[PDB]
C-alpha cells in the first residue's frame, strides 16, 4: 500500500493539494489535526494530554502527537496513507519508518506575495466566529464551514525541519516545489500519484475510494 506524505507551512497550498489528491485518487486525508479532532471528541487519554495545550492556544509537544499518530496509523496498516503535515521532526520521521516504508514525500512552499500576510493554520467562518485550527479541529471540507457551507478565511499570524527534508531527500523519495500557484504544481503531483494509484474516475469502480466497502 501507498504511504505518501505532504509537508509545508501554512499558506503553501497544502490544504488545496491534499483535497485534490483525496478526490482524484480516493485516499483518506490523514493528519494529526484530524485524529485529534476525533480523539478530543471521544476524550481519549491522548486527546486529554493535548487538550491542555490547545485550550491555552499553545503547541502540542511533538511526542504527544507521535504517540497519537503511531496508535492511529498502526490501526490503519491495511489501507493507503495520505499523511498531511507529519512528520515534522526527525524523531517523528524515524518513528514513522518503524511502521512503514514511505513511498513519496511532497514538500510545498509559500509563494512570495503570500508571505507578507504571514498566514496561520486558523481558518475562521466570519459570520459565526467559528475557528477551525487545522492542527486540532479541521473542517470536513478544506476552506469551508461545516455548518453553513460558506467559505472560511485563513487568519494572519516552519513545520518543515531541514533534517526531515534531508532524510527523505537521501532516500530519494522527496519531491519539492517552489512557492508558486498550486495549479502550476498540480499536474506534476497528479503524475506522481498516478504512477502508484490509478485515478479513480477512470476505473470501473468509478470514484470509489480504496477504503470503501458497500
Amino acid at each position: 500500500l501507498l504511504r505518501a506524505v505532504i509537508l509545508g507551512p501554512p499558506g503553501s497550498g497544502k490544504g488545496t493539494v491534499c483535497q485534490r489528491i483525496a478526490q482524484n485518487f480516493g485516499l483518506q486525508h490523514l493528519s494529526s489535526g484530524h485524529f485529534l479532532r476525533e480523539n478530543i471528541k471521544a476524550s481519549t487519554e491522548v486527546g486529554e494530554m493535548a487538550k491542555q495545550y490547545i485550550e491555552k492556544s499553545l503547541l502540542v509537544p511533538d511526542h504527544v502527537i507521535t504517540r497519537l499518530m503511531m496508535s492511529e496509523l498502526e490501526n490503519r496498516r491495511g489501507q493507503h496513507w495520505l499523511l498531511d503535515g507529519f512528520p515534522r521532526t526527525l524523531g517523528q520521521a524515524e518513528a514513522l519508518d518503524k511502521i512503514c516504508e514511505v513511498d513519496l514525500v511532497i514538500s510545498l512552499n509559500i509563494p512570495f506575495e503570500t508571505l507578507k500576510d504571514r498566514l496561520s493554520r486558523r481558518w475562521i467562518h466570519p459570520p459565526s466566529g467559528r475557528v477551525y485550527n487545522l492542527d486540532f479541529n479541521p473542517p470536513h471540507v478544506h476552506g469551508i464551514d461545516d455548518v453553513t457551507g460558506e467559505p472560511l478565511v485563513q487568519q494572519e499570524d516552519k513545520d518543515v525541519a531541514k533534517p526531515v527534508i534531508e532524510l527523505y531527500k537521501s532516500r530519494g523519495v522527496l519531491h519539492q516545489f517552489s512557492g508558486t500557484e498550486t495549479n502550476k504544481i498540480w499536474p506534476y503531483v497528479y503524475t506522481l500519484f498516478s504512477n502508484k494509484i490509478t485515478p479513480i474516475q477512470s476505473k470501473e469502480a468509478y470514484l470509489e475510494h480504496h477504503h470503501h466497502h458497500h
